[PDB]
């Protein structure tokens, strides 16, 4: 859906590694110079088992996605990942799901498209699927790719 977010920079926030305990990121790591997917998904949420096919489709054509477990069982969503591949280059865990209030993120599944320079510029409130990339996200890649390179 629309989002109060788009031409501002990622929120400040400091949150684990899922599958790194003990290691603490922040949004510096969400300003790599490429533009990144960030994926708000969660074992609890239906049409997340189904996204998760397609998300590891996509990392493997070299989109980089940044997953952020959400409200989540930390061991399930490990499990998930060992059980349906990891197509993440990092995962954050937001427990407690602050940073996902700090994205005004209704629930999941929703993926964010971020610039090399961490400026959000699409929210998409809802699963990842071929004709959401092919019509709306796609397009918005590949020009950040470009001005990116």
């Amino acid at each position: 859906l629309e989002s109060a977010l788009i031409g501002k920079p990622v929120p400040k926030f400091r949150l684990e590694s899922l599958d790194n305990p003990g290691q603490f990121y922040q949004a510096d790591v969400l300003t790599q110079g490429k533009p990144v997917l960030l994926n708000v998904w969660a074992t609890w949420c239906p049409t997340c088992r189904a996204e998760h096919q397609y998300l590891n489709q996509l990392s493997a054509q070299g989109i980089r996605v940044v997953g952020m477990n959400y409200k989540d069982d930390r061991q399930k969503a490990i499990s998930w990942l060992k059980e349906l591949g990891n197509p993440y280059a990092l995962s954050l865990f937001d427990g407690d799901g602050m940073l996902g209030l700090d994205l005004g993120v209704y629930g999941a599944p929703e993926t964010f498209l971020i610039d090399g320079n961490g400026i959000i510029r699409y929210r998409h409130a809802g699963d990842l699927n071929p004709r959401v990339w092919e019509e709306e996200i796609k397009p918005l890649w590949e020009k950040y790719s470009k001005e990116a390179a």
